[PDB]
């Protein structure tokens, strides 16, 4: 649960978001960035700096819109984290929802299992803390938004959790 | 609790290793391999493969005689584990100790933050796994046997740990 890359440790611009997720949350919203994949911890640091800038200089947000981003190299990005209100899920789904994303494209290709690992171990650490409810359920992007996110090969992996809701 | 990259997943040799530790343990000692240091899944998944070779082809043991190494790409690769008694600090602390090593030499440079991260949420899942004894103590090598390991550097962080003592 401390094994999270913090912000500064990726070189993240500082946050400017004000808006509190009410603990404990019941929701996590599985997502790719549809961006370029990352395999080592120098890669992936470089792929959450380009996701942030996009999020922040072009669309004008806050921060990176995810609470968390998932790297190939089996690390956790610190996005939002576990008590800001991200921007991933439109409106209804954002503030009643934690964000992970892997940072990639999984229309045609799995993350590898040190992936998903780590955002299975992330969603323990959140119900640790208080963050997530002991029953939160899981739900793709595409299960509350239209989108492909986050990848047919990677959806079909999160529909076998144990914490999967369609 | 806790992520972990499994023997399979780094292509281990199969374990001849029969001898049990007793749960829960008081003692973790950390070593270096003195080895080639590596800072991607690859080439530290290849490392460990390096380390158990030397450890069972040379010494002629039952398997690598750590029961987990850090590598500085930030993820932890499954040794002997929590169950099984290593051979990384001789007779005396053997058979009441889990074993970690750093994979690289940390006499004249420290291991990544994300490397002391991995470490240290290990050994908080081994508490939450009862592996280890919530009051445990971290001693590094040099403590208990007559070696440079873990690295002056290194030797130095762990020096400063919560659980640490002399
Ligand atoms: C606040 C919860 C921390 C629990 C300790 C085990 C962990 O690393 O998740
Ligand atoms: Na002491």
């Amino acid at each position: 649960c401390g094994s999270i890359v913090p912000r500064r440790e990726w070189r993240a611009l500082a946050s400017e978001c004000r808006e509190r997720l009410t603990r404990p949350v019941r929701y996590v919203v599985v997502s790719h960035t549809a961006g370029s994949h990352c395999d080592t911890p120098a890669s992936c640091a470089q792929q959450a700096q380009n996701v942030q800038s996009y999020h922040v200089r072009n669309l004008g947000w806050c921060d990176v819109g995810y609470n968390f981003l998932i790297g190939e190299d089996g690390l956790v990005y610190e996005g939002r984290g576990w008590n800001i209100k991200g921007a991933h899920a439109g409106p209804t789904w954002n503030p009643i929802s934690i964000g992970i994303s892997f940072m990639g494209n999984y229309m045609n290709r799995v993350p590898p299992p040190r992936a998903l690992r780590a955002a299975q171990n992330l969603l323990a650490c959140g119900v640790a803390l208080g963050a997530l409810r002991s029953n939160y359920e899981v739900k793709g992007h595409r299960d509350v938004q239209p989108t492909l996110s986050p990848g047919d090969r990677l959806y079909e992996i999160i529909q076998t959790w144990s914490h999967y809701r369609a």
